């Protein structure tokens, strides 16, 4: 994978969250990376729905970078 320029765009999403915990939601969302799918595994996050948000965006982010790699 192309690690360098994936903490880049992570980075520049998380930046848009505006508090600690949806960040992490982010952080936690683009370490998806076995095999279920970012949908899969965001059904389980039950903290509320920017912090579902959160992990969805960041998810699918990572996820683009990696098939591209
Ligand atoms: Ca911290
Ligand atoms: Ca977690
Ligand atoms: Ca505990
Ligand atoms: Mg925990």
């Amino acid at each position: 994978a192309n690690l360098h320029l994936l903490r880049q765009k992570i980075e520049e999403q998380a930046a848009k969250y505006k508090h600690s915990v949806p960040k992490k939601c982010c952080y936690d969302g683009a370490r998806v990376n076995f095999y279920e799918t970012c949908e899969e595994r965001v059904a389980r996050v039950t903290i509320g729905p920017l912090c579902i948000r959160a992990f969805n965006e960041c998810c699918t982010i990572a996820n683009k970078i990696r098939k591209e790699s």
